[PDB]
This record gives C-alpha cells, sequence and structure tokens, in this order.
C-alpha cells in the first residue's frame, strides 16, 4: 500500500524537476496541473472526465465550502471525496486567501479572521485546519495571511511574521488531530511580498517547523510575469530541495513553463475552467476565442494536435454556435479541451526534463504559442 | 441494409403496440421517447449519454435551428448529424407551431407565415420542408398551422382546412427533392382541435394524401389530461393502424401512458431536460424538487430503482447542493437522470405490452406514483 506521503525526483535538468507524490489515495505525477473545484465540482465536468484528462489531483477551497454546503455537513455525508465522486487526491486552500479576495467585510486579528459571507464566520489556523480535516483534504495548506500586492517592506515583513506564527500554530492543530496527522499532508506557504530577505526569513521558518512540501504564496495578486519570475529566481531556492514547491494560483501556460524553469512542482488555476466557459480555447498556437464570427463554418477542431475527446469529435463551428447560443455542452465541450490541453501541457513538460530536453521544449514551445 | 422505412408492429394490448421503425440511421423501438435538441443539442447532454439513457431518435426543430445557426449554414458544415455528433435518426418539427409560439410578430397567409425573430423570416410548406431537407432530418414533419385552444368550430375547420392544403403542398415538396424521397420519411399532422368530425375530415384528408406516419396534431396546449384523452379516445383509430401515430408535445409520464393505451406510438416533449435543469427529478413514487431543504442531508439516490449512472454514483444531497449553487453538473445529472427515467418508463411500456400485462403496469405505475 501506498504511504501517507512520499515525493520522489527522477530527473532534473537545471532548476527543473519531475517526479511523483504517493499518497494513500493515488500517485501525483510532477510537475502536476490541479484542477480548481471550489464548490465541490470542477465546473462543468463529471469527475470521471476530470480524471480521463489527466488529472491526478483536484484543489478544492476551505471557504466556499465553509459556506455551502457547509464543512460539518460535508463530513456527516462522509467527506468531500464521497460527496463529489472524486477518489482520489484532494488539495484544499487553507481559506486565508478567499477570504480577503471574496468577503464584504472583515476583521483581521492575531486571532484570525473574522468575515461576512458574500451570517457572520470566523477562519483561524486551528479552524482552518479543522475544516479540511472535516472535509477529508488530503493535502491540508497552512493557515496564512496572502499580503497585498504592492506591500511597503514593513507590512509585508509584519504580515509574513504573522504568517509564521500561523504556519507553528497549523502545524500543531494538524499534529493532534491524530487521523488527518496520520492520512493526510500538511505544506506551509511562504510569504514575504518581493523582497528577497523576508522570502529567505519565510523559507528558513517554515523549514524549521517542518513540512511535507512549501507553497510560494503571495504571488499572481497582480505583479505580472516579469516580477512573478524574478521573485521565483530567489525565492525557490530557498526551500528545502526534497519536498515539493507549490505556486498557488498559477496560471496561463507560458507562466507554468517558467515557473517550471525555476523549481516549481505544483500548479492550479481557474483558468482553464472559467476562461473556457467564456470561449477562450487553448490551443498549441496560443489562445483562440470561439466566439469570433471567423469560426463559425470552420470544420477544425478547437485544436489540430489536442487528443482530447472533444477535439476527436466537434468542429470548432459547432462549439461557436453552442457557446454563442449559451448552450451548457458548451461550456462542457471548452472545460473538458482546456483542461485536457492543461494536463497535456504538463505531460510535455515532465517527458522533456526526464528526457533532459525540456529548455527546447520551453523555447519550441514559447515560438509556436507566440508566433 | 436497412430500408428508408419500415414500421412493424410486434406485440399489441388493446389500443396499444409496441414495434420497431427500421431507417438508414437506425433502429427506433416504439412506444418512442425522443429528447427534445432544439438549438441542436440535447440541453446539458453528449449525444453518447443521450444514446447511454437509451434514446433511439432525437427531435430537432426547423424553427430555432433556421435562426441559429441557420439552415443553409448547417447543410455546408455537413448537416445536422454530423454538426451535433447524433448519428441516428433526428425527427424535425415544422416550424409552424414554433412561429406562432416564440416570435414577436406573425403575418398570416394561405402562402405561409411571416415572422420576426426572437430581421424577418418566411416560412411555407415549401421553405419548411426545404429547411429539414438541409438539416437533414430523417423524419421530416409536413407543415401545419396548430389551432389554438379553445377553438370555435368555425375557426378549427377553416384552420384545418388550410392545414390539409399545406399537408398536400408538403408532400409535393419532398416528393419533388429525390434525395429526400429516398431517404427520409414524411409524417402528416392531423387537426381539428377538439372536435370529432374535424378530426375524421383531416384524418381522411391526409390517408388520402398518403404519409410514413401521422402526427396527432393541436394537443397540449392547455386542454388538461381529460380532455386531451377524450380527444385521443376518438381521434387515434381514425388514422391508418398500419404507420405510427404520433403525438405532439407530450408529455408528463401518466400522459405518456394514457396516450400508449390509446394508440399512440411517439412522444416528444421539454419536461424532463427542462424541469431537470429547474430541479424536478422523476421517480417512480412521483416527481420530487430536489432543491428542497429535506434533501441536504439525503444520502439515497434520487430514485431507489434507477439504473441510471447518476443513481449508481451520486446523492440526492450531492445534487440538492449542485441545483442550489447553480452549478452546470447540477444541470447534467439531473437532465441525465430524467431522460433516463423516461427511457426506462417506455422500456417498461414496451415489454409491458409484448408480455400481455401493460393494462396491469398502467395500473401498478399509477398507484406508485400518485400514492
Ligand atoms: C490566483 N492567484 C492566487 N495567488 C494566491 C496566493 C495565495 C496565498 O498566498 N495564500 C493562500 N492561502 N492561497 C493563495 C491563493 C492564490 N491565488
Ligand atoms: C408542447 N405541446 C405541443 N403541442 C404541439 C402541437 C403541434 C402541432 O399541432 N403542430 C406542430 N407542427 N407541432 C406541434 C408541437 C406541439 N407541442
Ligand atoms: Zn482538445
Ligand atoms: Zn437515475
Amino acid at each position: 500500500d501506498r504511504p501517507r506521503f512520499s515525493f520522489s525526483i527522477a530527473a532534473r535538468e537545471g532548476k527543473a524537476r519531475t517526479g511523483t507524490i504517493e499518497m494513500k489515495r493515488g500517485v501525483i505525477r510532477t510537475p502536476a496541473f490541479m484542477p480548481v473545484g471550489t464548490a465541490a465540482t470542477v465546473k462543468a465536468l463529471k469527475p470521471e472526465t476530470v480524471r480521463a484528462t489527466g488529472a491526478d489531483i483536484i484543489l478544492g477551497n476551505t471557504y466556499h465550502l465553509m459556506l455551502r454546503p457547509g464543512a460539518e455537513r460535508i463530513a456527516k455525508l462522509g467527506g468531500l471525496h464521497s460527496f463529489m465522486g472524486w477518489d482520489r487526491p484532494i488539495l484544499t486552500d487553507s481559506g486565508g486567501y478567499q477570504v480577503m479576495s471574496l468577503s464584504s467585510l472583515t476583521k483581521q486579528s492575531e486571532e484570525g479572521v473574522t468575515f461576512k459571507s458574500h451570517s457572520r464566520h470566523m477562519l483561524s489556523p486551528e479552524r482552518s485546519i479543522e475544516i479540511q480535516h472535516l472535509l477529508g483534504s488530503d493535502i491540508v495548506m497552512a493557515f496564512d495571511e496572502c499580503t497585498p500586492y504592492p506591500a511597503t517592506p514593513s507590512r509585508a515583513a509584519s504580515s509574513m511574521e504573522r504568517s509564521m506564527r500561523w504556519a507553528k500554530r497549523s502545524r500543531d492543530a494538524f499534529d493532534s488531530r491524530k487521523e488527518q496527522a496520520e492520512n493526510a499532508a500538511l505544506f506551509g506557504i511562504q510569504q514575504g511580498s518581493v523582497f528577497e530577505n523576508l522570502r529567505q526569513q519565510s523559507a528558513d521558518a517554515l523549514a524549521e517547523i517542518g513540512f511535507d512540501g512549501y507553497a510560494v504564496g503571495g504571488l499572481a495578486v497582480g505583479e505580472g510575469q516579469d516580477e512573478m519570475f524574478r521573485v521565483l529566481d530567489f525565492s525557490v531556492p530557498m526551500l528545502p530541495d526534497d519536498k515539493p514547491h507549490y505556486l498557488m494560483g498559477v496560471g496561463k501556460p507560458d507562466d507554468i513553463v517558467g515557473a517550471v524553469e525555476r523549481g516549481i512542482d505544483m500548479f492550479d488555476c481557474v483558468l482553464p475552467t472559467r476562461s473556457g466557459r467564456n470561449g477562450q480555447a487553448f490551443t498549441w498556437d496560443g489562445p483562440i476565442n470561439i466566439r469570433n464570427a471567423r469560426f463559425s463554418e470552420d470544420l477544425k477542431p478547437l485544436d489540430s494536435e489536442c487528443h482530447c475527446a472533444v477535439c476527436q469529435k466537434w468542429s470548432r463551428a459547432y462549439i461557436h454556435h453552442l457557446i454563442r447560443a449559451g448552450e451548457i455542452l458548451g461550456a462542457m465541450l471548452m472545460t473538458e479541451h482546456n483542461i485536457a490541453f492543461y494536463q497535456q501541457l504538463m505531460q510535455k513538460i515532465r517527458d522533456s526534463i526526464s528526457e533532459g530536453r525540456f529548455s527546447q521544449f520551453a523555447q519550441d514551445f514559447r515560438a509556436r504559442y507566440f508566433a
């Protein structure tokens, strides 16, 4: 039987790595992309379809689920996996980002955050870890504070310091719950905004506590790719090399490629799902907007090489019609293709690292995607 | 290879019949229920899922498709079957009902109908048959006038007489188009409102022209079940016994059972799809509204006996959550279950007629469904 958690690196190229995380509910191939399933569903897909595209793990959210249908309710119904019909690993964010993003009123303190639902609710490190336990998450995220961008050095520091205190509280809450400690994994989240010294302090604090994996927090919050990449350049090497590195909320295909070049192993974002429903399809020649009139009579599949079931069977012209009509099948087909594209991107990344030709792959990918 | 059209009756019980229609694109088991696919999609289902529920044939609409994406456009793209990915028979309504139902302004004449889209457009018997040819419909409906309910005898008569003139025009248009005449079938539509003498005149006119099948038009337009059944009692026996009888727009499960008792072989309605998206699930114990709070923690499947993939895998509690959240997967799961339920109803009807126990089935079905 598989262990609670084991990360193994099979191949490297520069700072890039490829390997596997073994957990009780399954193996995760890295670098990994996690489709987002915020309301206990990956929007417009059955879990079997999510799996058929190649996903090994999906992301859920402490924030949305604690509000609807409720964490205790999900536990009473047998946990998130049983509830939504996904039997493989699930990573859950801790709520700290979403509360500050989506809540109408918030009160922040050293204890945690109180907020008004988009009734009043509270989140603290202890309550966050508890909710993630009630959901039955396999990868639990520490409860942190995502520092807004831009931040002054003093505010970035104060924020990061609070997040490190909360990281220790998260660790202790997780370890106190024997069933959770034995069956799930806990990741810490590095903060520090764009400042190298604060990123270093945060990495040191997280490593002293000790986690199963380390996320780079506080990015993909408006800073732009050049700045994100600059911060990754110095931040990722600060993290323990032998554990996974997770870049929260990233991202566009080129962001993923560059982040892997910088040592990131795990990704999530709503882009393929959300923009799929809005008419944007990913292709190896760059994104297209299927709503455009130029596709009304185009018999080609969304992408000429894609192996997904959508590209096997339906034309751009048909999907154009569905999305213009507001048909649910349009959302379904666009989302399945985009998630499949993301998984094919991760497979090409993994295979190119394993073969020592990832640098070449990145160059070829960009030349074509941005032609 | 299969013929253009052959209807064979395998078993009878009273006025009820069970059998098959063989067409080039497939066999249709009767009595048959046709899921409705008005915008070139059965809402929220891939065609493989429509087939997996047991459907042999689906319904499309001259009216919606001629407006979006356009009949000529669909023909240029290879026809409706290729466009939407359904390779089995498709029946198309002729537009005469939908124009009067959905258009904002209409001008009616002996030539046809001109209307404003929900730009100006025209429909006539000739143009309707042509559009159904461009779509590549397998069962083409004559272009008729659906008499509003209630109608006075004089207006019902005038309307029915016009429909019979249009039925002959429909026949001639269809026969003039060699490819259509050789590969598709043409059904006539009986009119006459609730009046026995007008129903008889219309049946006689349609039989004199000669059609592959006969629809009972002008019902399911507000008259209620008692009156519908009373009109079917005398109207269906007027139609040729050796051809299929199609009751347009029916209906609720009990309406289907009673209509089969009265000699109907074919059905369509938006109820399972549309009401599925709205939260109504069909069960052998009657419909339920999955939005109701009583289902928030109910671990049972939608229906306790249903063999569909939704009932194999997900709880009422989960689907309740999805529909309350407005999630697309909720529409998907509710629609698949309801279409599957309708197909299971038709299978039970067919098997009970084949075994000479349809009367008993109808009685048992009602006792439980209305308990
Ligand atoms: C879409 N962009 C994005 N940046 C993020 C940062 C964090 C972060 O710093 N902390 C936690 N807990 N979640 C996050 C989620 C993010 N999502
Ligand atoms: C939902 N109820 C319903 N009654 C109908 C009658 C006709 C009818 O008399 N003619 C044609 N062409 N379509 C029809 C579609 C119907 N749909
Ligand atoms: Zn594809
Ligand atoms: Zn079912």
